[PDB]
């Protein structure tokens, strides 16, 4: 898969399961066009968002619904979401893993980029 | 100062100086309206963004221009910017510090909410 | 594997390859006894450190040689190592993944604990 | 103050108050000799650990007693403590801030080295 998202919970030491993820691509007219969406699995992973053919050069936004995640565990968290915005495929096709580590008042995000 | 931003550089172990920071407030039509902005100081800090009077409950976005920071250092970065989006709530403490720790391919953001 | 270590580099957006890892177990006499060691793979992962039979209850120390990693990329980093110290298997056998995200002046560590 | 420690709690969005902190210096026999210690303040900070005079080049360990902090809050933690191990170098800036961001199953530590 050229785009994978992996979400972990820093409070429980576990994958963050059933987290909603929305991917957008910046259009010709400079607005955020829907691109792909899905929910993390029991492993905290979301695969199958796109293909190398559909995943062209552009600016992409990955929006992870962290607030719904925490509310369902009884936690009122600080952030509305974790958003990752990046230029993709500008030097040709790459594989991108977007990792997010969640706490109620903090998150970190990291990208692992590989060249197939 | 109800809203402060602090930016650190995890590569140099230093404040992140002269980083542009834009704050937006979400309007009734769900667009982002410019609210406040500035550049981080030599201490990596930005204060004086707003007043108790104007910082009412609502949804706010803090955009940190990380890509320009890394480009100035000659380091290829991943993100276009770091965005922090949150609801300001009068039930909680009165002072919000948005801290960001920057690396070229990773950032972390934490909220410290006191008084 | 009941104990796995995964090391990422936050400067390059890549696995941290060939990182030395040393695991110790706190002995009867309260010193750190060598337990296992290895080097991360091209995926930044170290598997095969131990077995469920050898990996008994105890206090374990995972020591990741981050300073040698950065020096070989031409970086003089802040830390000597990243050390993760934890009680394991106290409520029965678990699977532990110790993840470390490295920057020259910062690191984070996270544990993912699963119950087989 | 050449050495300061700052601890934040990522679950509550607050300073981590009354956290024990022990600093050690590595001796010639490669054992850790007690150097300085204290409890974090209401601001999550510990200053006055050492003086410019006594903080000479060497290898130092800062141990943060995270497990007692989480136990006091009724939250099951993973780590026994967070350890930060580093060489103090006179070629670099003169002020070391060791920052730690705590979650029950994760911590991050950053060094901010200034002046
Ligand atoms: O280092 C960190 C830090 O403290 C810094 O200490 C240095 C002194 O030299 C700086 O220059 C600067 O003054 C100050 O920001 C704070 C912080 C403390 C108190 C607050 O109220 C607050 O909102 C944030 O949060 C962090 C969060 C991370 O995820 C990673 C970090 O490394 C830090």
């Amino acid at each position: 898969c050229p785009l994978m998202v992996k979400v972990l919970d820093a409070v429980r030491g576990s994958p963050a399961i059933n987290v909603a993820v929305h991917v957008f691509r910046k259009a010709a007219d400079d607005t955020w066009e829907p691109f792909a969406s899905g929910k993390t699995s029991e492993s905290g992973e979301l695969h199958g968002l796109t293909t190398e053919e559909e995943f062209v050069e552009g600016i992409y936004k990955v929006e992870i619904d962290t607030k719904s995640y925490w509310k369902a565990l009884g936690i009122s968290p600080f952030h509305e979401h974790a958003e990752v915005v990046f230029t993709a495929n500008d030097s040709g096709p790459r594989r991108y893993t977007i990792a997010a580590l969640l706490s109620p008042y903090s998150y970190s995000t990291t990208a692992v980029v590989t060249n197939p």
